[PDB]
């Protein structure tokens, strides 16, 4: 029950998007393994890609063990370009 993927290298609607993707990823209690790890990044990708990437190199770092829940996934992005940035660099 308790998940939260933690998402890294994002901002404004950015990590907002991937956060929404973060939700509806697999992490509702599944087995995770190089294919959950697939489901994440494309979640991430498929919202990130729509907000200014395009296929933001995703990694992710998994912790069985949480601190306020039961597992919790880490996930890190970097692409290198982006559409409309208009400010914060």
């Amino acid at each position: 029950a308790n998940v939260r993927l933690q998402v890294e290298g994002l901002s404004g609607q950015l990590e907002k998007n991937v956060r929404a993707q973060l939700s509806t990823i697999e992490s509702d209690e599944v087995t995770p393994d190089r294919r959950f790890r697939a489901r994440v990044d494309d979640a991430i990708r498929e919202g990130l890609k729509a907000l200014g990437y395009y296929q933001p190199t995703i990694e992710f770092d998994l912790r069985p063990p949480p601190k306020k829940g039961r597992q919790v996934l880490i996930a890190k992005v970097t692409p290198g370009v982006l559409e409309h940035h208009h400010h914060h660099h």
